[PDB]
């Protein structure tokens, strides 16, 4: 079971110059809660951005080139990334944009944080077909002292 997990602002913008330009710690707790104790697959650009392997998660990095860090598992293809996970109840694909595009047809579930933020981006989440996905969880939250925007946690399962 391959899942994609991502945070989308207005117009599916997910990043700008290798950062996620919003202040929303509620998404960080949601991300941690939903990925802990599960293998995480990421692209090289996302890996370089975090700088350290995510604890309590096998970290699988996609790159066409040989790996440069033995603390993580390096892979050269989508199918080799999935194989590297072994038999686990759930695999989490955590970004970035190019990795989401390739894994989307292979995913069975999407965990989306819809952020009410106007952001200029250079990275977008893929344009998934609404008819192919069913929302099975949808929780809206207003902004507060810690979270600068209103947001919604959504779980969609492939029909
Ligand atoms: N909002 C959110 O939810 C998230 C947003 N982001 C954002 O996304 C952006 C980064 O995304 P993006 O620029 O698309 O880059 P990615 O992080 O998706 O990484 C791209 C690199 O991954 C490697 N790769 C991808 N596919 C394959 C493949 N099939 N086989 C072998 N290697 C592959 C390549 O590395 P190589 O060139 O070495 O071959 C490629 O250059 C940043 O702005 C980041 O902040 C990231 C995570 C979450
Ligand atoms: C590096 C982490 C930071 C926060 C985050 N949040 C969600 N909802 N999905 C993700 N893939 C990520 C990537
Ligand atoms: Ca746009
Ligand atoms: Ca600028
Ligand atoms: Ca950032
Ligand atoms: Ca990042
Ligand atoms: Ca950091
Ligand atoms: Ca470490
Ligand atoms: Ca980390
Ligand atoms: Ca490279
Ligand atoms: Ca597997
Ligand atoms: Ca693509
Ligand atoms: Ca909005
Ligand atoms: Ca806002
Ligand atoms: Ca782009
Ligand atoms: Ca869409
Ligand atoms: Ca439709
Ligand atoms: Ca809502
Ligand atoms: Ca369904
Ligand atoms: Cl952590
Ligand atoms: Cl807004
Ligand atoms: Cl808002």
């Amino acid at each position: 079971m391959i899942s994609l997990i991502a945070a989308l602002a207005v117009d599916r913008v997910i990043g700008m110059e290798n950062a996620m330009p919003w202040n929303l710690p509620a998404d960080l707790a949601w991300f941690k809660r939903n990925t802990l104790d599960k293998p995480v697959i990421m692209g090289r650009h996302t890996w370089e951005s975090i700088g350290r392997p995510l604890p309590g998660r096998k970290n699988i990095i996609l790159s066409s080139q040989p790996g440069t860090d033995d603390r993580v598992t390096w892979v050269k293809s989508v199918d080799e990334a999935i194989a590297a996970c072994g038999d686990v109840p759930e695999i989490m694909v955590i970004g970035g944009g190019r990795v989401y595009e390739q894994f989307l047809p292979k995913a069975q579930k999407l965990y989306l944080t819809h952020i009410d933020a106007e952001v200029e981006g250079d990275t977008h989440f893929p344009d998934y077909e609404p008819d192919d996905w069913e929302s099975v969880f949808s929780e809206f939250h207003d902004a507060d002292a810690q979270n600068s925007h209103s947001y919604c946690f959504e779980i969609l399962e492939r029909r």
